[PDB]
RNA sequence: ACGAGAACACGUAUGCCGAAGUAUAUAAAU
């Protein structure tokens, strides 16, 4: 169980619904994509890194700190205000938090103290119309990016047998060349990584408790979620787009719309995830990463 | 098998226009 650092140094468009929408974290769903894409392209093989392995979703660090989502635990006040709006809470207090611990003037501060990136629109045209030979419009549009401090970045949380791992960190180091976002060929989104352990997060990630706290996007199989949402805090968050290399036709081919946990849900009944396929009228299967890590407080 | 994929904030035009470095007061007294 490793963590993988991320640091950026050049913009990067992670997109929502269009271009010009920009975002600070990306799920589990376009990371595993990410992986699968780099893996083929390399030529190795997938059965090894696909019912094996699992990955959690990417979230932010600053300068010497690290952070994890929001749980979405019923604090029993009423402010019900300075927490709302607080979306990231820093390691070093998140057993605080899930115990209550945390004050209102301690959540302002925090909320303070949390600039890690901020974010931009730069507007790009498009004279590959007539314009070139003919009296035609040329075609502004724009790009959401988003960018760091130098002392910030992105990191991971991964786990599996140390044959998967090595695995990981060889697919690793091919794909932080490639992108981890949206126009990777227009000049966003290279990065550099690091593996790095850190004592607080080990001890974190191997507590006992009763309930969980899902850090990925996730699904239930079919058979368990009946027993899956006996009593569970959860948000859904639809997650669409097109596919790439399926038929001949991109704006024809449209992978089926998914549902999946969000980030910050808790459970009381764990289940396991599957990558459930998406396809359909295609030559070859489309993917959805959907297995949860849990850490158990 | 990443709400992805194609996509030059791009093309036409200037520091110009008018204005004098002037206007006065002897190289002298013994």
């Amino acid at each position: 169980t490793k963590v993988f650092k991320l640091s950026f140094k050049t913009p990067v468009h992670f997109g929502k619904k269009r271009l010009s929408d920009g975002e600070m974290t990306i799920t589990a769903d376009t990371l595993f994509s990410a992986l699968f894409i780099e893996t083929l392209q390399l030529g190795k093989d997938t059965d090894w890194l696909l019912n094996d392995l699992i990955i959690s979703d990417t979230f932010p660090y600053e300068n010497e700190l690290y952070y994890l989502p929001k749980p979405l635990i019923k604090i029993d006040s009423d402010n019900h205000k300075a927490f709302k709006k607080l979306k990231y809470v820093p390691v070093h207090h998140y057993n605080q938090y899930l115990n209550g611990e945390l004050s209102a003037e301690d959540a302002t501060d925090l909320n303070d103290i949390f600039n890690i990136g901020y974010f931009s629109l730069q507007t790009k045209v498009s004279l590959i119309a007539q314009e070139t030979d003919s009296s035609a419009d040329s075609e502004p549009y724009s790009v959401g990016t988003f960018t760091f401090e130098p002392e910030a970045g992105l990191y991971f949380i991964a786990k599996g047998s140390e044959e998967t791992l090595d695995h990981l960190n060889n697919i690793m180091t091919a794909l932080q060349y490639s992108g981890l976002g949206g126009k990777r060929n227009a000049g966003y989104g290279q990065f550099e990584y690091e593996i790095i352990n850190n004592q607080q997060l080990s001890k974190l990630l191997n507590q006992n408790g009763k309930h969980s706290i899902l850090l990925s996007t996730a699904m239930a199989k079919k058979e368990e979620i009946e027993s899956a949402l006996k009593e569970a805090r959860y948000i859904l968050t639809k997650r669409s787009g097109f596919v790439q290399s399926t038929n001949y036709s991109e704006m024809l081919v449209k992978k089926s719309d998914f549902y999946s946990f969000s980030s910050g849900s808790v459970f009381k009944n764990i289940f396991n995830g599957d990558i459930f396929n998406v396809g359909h009228n295609g030559k070859h299967p489309v993917y959805r990463y959907a297995k949860p890590l849990w850490l158990e407080v």
